């Protein structure tokens, strides 16, 4: 047998069609899994964008991408040091409601 979703299965999201540099510059950090998208899935977006991925909390750390199974520990750090939370769906209207910029040279056929 085979349980779990095999690959990404993309289809049960919606991925806004915002600009190519608005999270460039910003740092993210994925905890936990995800139904929408994998850790994986989710980060290559936010890379996608030119945010930043990693799986820790640190003084840079712009927001924490929670999710499920997740530990109480990463929110605390988090605020302290100032780091706004939100789940799978806030980093999605990010994509929307953060600006864009003009990168020095532009990738022709970009589309999935």
């Amino acid at each position: 047998g085979s349980s779990g979703s095999s690959g990404k299965a993309l289809g049960s999201k919606e991925i806004p069609k915002g600009a190519e540099n608005c999270l460039e510059g910003l740092i993210f950090v994925i905890t936990g899994v995800l139904e929408s998208i994998e850790r994986d899935e989710a980060k290559s977006l936010i890379e996608r964008y030119g945010g930043k991925v990693t799986g820790n909390v640190s003084k840079k750390t712009n927001y924490l991408v929670m999710g499920r199974d997740s530990g109480q520990s990463k929110s605390d750090k988090a605020a302290a040091l100032g780091t706004k939370i939100i789940d799978e769906d806030g980093l999605l209207n990010l994509i929307r409601t953060m600006p864009g910029k003009k990168s020095k040279y532009e990738i022709a056929v970009e589309t999935e």
